[PDB]
RNA sequence: AUUAAGACAUUCGUGAGUGAUUUAUUUCCAUGAAGUGGCGU
């Protein structure tokens, strides 16, 4: 039937997950590129697909070349026709190969130990603080844009207000306690250096694009590692293997691990971020894509958000993969991580439904929330 | 096939130029070539 895997991603050296005024894009090059925390889910989909087709032995070498029917048919039950689309983004079918659904990455601890492996999330916008949200006829009003919304009285759950100034909740991630939620600063995490590069010949060229770039490399401490679970079609298999995750050839190392049958990932995951739910809110735990955010913003009055740049490579089986890669044509701004949407009285219902209307961003492990 | 691939912080560069171990300082101070006669009553 289906195949449940839990993907396990060890950094073997210094990473780079970058994008969005990257090197070589041009209009000032910009030179200087700084490393995402995390990859795009696009790139899990794309490192499952090249793993497979490894496995088979299916690549493409050499340069531009050409494919026979019964491999392209192969790579079409495998993988798919076609790679991780925004287009698709309300398309009830995964649209690829042996791959179903995958969970959104996930911060994983581990422990000298065989006890189990703590998840770490990043740390609610509204953590620390309560939004009372006093509405009985008109006592304060606020409009967003020219859109009417009650007024987000917010203080710190320890009265006084919010002072901006003490903010620091978007540094933080945390994980499960006894019954303390553990929090961690960012710089505990992922350690960061800045690398200087050159080419040594020196030739005709100009600023951004001759020499003398820097480029950001993140380090993960010691015990953690990036995971994600996938379900699998069943006539496939996915061995552990050393993989290239990021730019840069940032390698890493795959565990595969075989979770019990009949287990819902979606499950395991809201499982995992249960210990973070609250009654008023809905907590962002990867990244969302309404198609209008008035629209959200009409049925939830304060939205804690913040925003994501999204930009896929678009590549099919037949394509140059030496040569510069097709890019999504549009910038796709995605909703932060530990975003807060407070929504009306009842109401949760429709919005649950407008985020989950993008069933295709769901199975790729992105509108997810608890 | 993954906002990817490719790229030595490198090429040129003498720890060198100018600059007396020189200036000041009596081998000097004290000091008798001196002392005494002897016998032959």
């Amino acid at each position: 039937m289906n195949r449940h895997y839990l993907i396990t991603l060890t950094p073997m050296d210094w990473f780079f997950f970058g994008g969005e005024r990257t090197l070589d894009d041009g209009k000032s090059a910009d030179y200087i590129s700084h490393s995402n925390k995390f990859p795009q889910q696009s790139a899990l989909l794309g490192m499952i697909r090249y793993q497979l087709l490894k496995q088979h032995n299916l690549l493409s070498q050499f340069p531009y070349t050409e494919n026979k029917p019964t491999e392209k048919e192969i790579m079409k039950t495998l993988i798919g026709e076609q790679s991780f689309r925004m287009t698709e983004r309300k398309a009830k079918s995964l649209g690829l190969g042996v791959i179903k659904q995958i969970s959104p990455l996930m911060l994983i601890e581990c422990k000298d130990d065989t006890s189990s492996r703590s998840i770490y999330f990043p740390l609610p916008l509204d953590d620390g603080y309560k939004v009372s949200f006093n509405e009985t006829s008109n006592e304060d009003k606020v409009f967003y844009n020219g859109i009417e919304c009650p007024i987000p009285n917010v203080y710190p759950a320890s009265r006084k207000f919010f002072d901006h100034k003490t903010y620091n909740n978007y540094l933080f991630w945390c994980t499960q306690g006894n019954n303390q939620i553990k929090k961690l600063l960012s710089d505990e995490i992922w350690i960061s250096k800045m690398q200087i590069g050159i080419t040594k010949h020196v030739e005709e060229g100009e600023d951004n694009d001759k020499s003398f770039y820097k480029q950001e490399f993140l380090q993960l401490k010691k015990s953690f590692i990036y995971a994600f679970y996938i379900t699998l079609s069943g006539e496939s298999e996915l061995s552990s293997d050393i993989i290239q995750l990021g730019g840069q050839r940032s390698v890493f190392r795959m565990e595969v691990e075989s979770i019990e049958e009949n287990s819902d990932i979606q499950e395991k995951y809201q499982t995992a971020a249960q210990f973070l739910t609250q009654s008023d809110r809905l907590l962002i735990l990867s990244p969302t894509y309404v198609d209008n955010l008035k629209e959200l913003s009409a049925l939830c009055n304060f939205m804690w958000s913040d925003s994501i740049v999204f930009r896929n490579i678009q590549t099919t089986n037949a394509s140059n993969f030496y040569g510069k890669p097709i890019k999504s044509s549009s910038k796709y701004h995605f909703l932060k991580p530990g975003s807060v949407l407070y929504f009306k009285q009842g109401k949760r219902k429709e919005v649950e439904k407008l985020l989950m209307d993008y069933t295709y961003l769901r199975l790729s492990g992105y509108n997810i929330y608890i």
